[PDB]
């Protein structure tokens, strides 16, 4: 929609985009996540993590080897650079981070950092 999208992560492992376009114009750009589906959060929980697509994985091993406790994610991790928590079916979450964060001609990727998630729950994002 207008500088933001709503996004979905369901209980088969699946975001309902793979490819996010962000304006130039848009001073901020806003994510909003929803979980459709029945399981909890520690069976299948998802997040939106964004990153460099160089950074992904260091981001994705750290973020498994942080527990459940902290959101599979590394607590002030600096390669995010924008996230939000983990969360079950039913739960929503939002994150509004600044476009002057990304930079034009680098690729970054968008991910769940839960365990196993990420290989099937990604996509690319792009400042156009
Ligand atoms: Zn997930």
């Amino acid at each position: 929609a207008e500088c933001s999208v709503d996004i979905q992560g369901n209980d088969q492992m699946q975001f309902n985009t793979n490819a996010i376009t962000v304006d130039k114009s848009c001073k901020q750009f806003t994510v909003n996540l929803s979980h459709p589906g029945n399981l909890p959060k520690n069976v299948m929980g998802h997040n939106w993590v964004l990153s460099t697509a160089a950074d992904m994985q260091g981001v994705v091993t750290d973020g498994m080897a942080s527990g459940l406790d902290k959101d599979y994610l590394k607590p002030d991790d600096s390669r995010v650079i924008a996230h939000t928590k983990l969360i079950g079916s039913g739960e929503k979450d939002s994150v509004t981070f600044d476009v002057s964060k990304l930079k034009e001609g680098e690729q970054y990727m968008f991910f769940c950092t839960f365990p196993g998630h990420s290989a099937l729950m990604k996509g690319t994002l792009t400042l156009k």
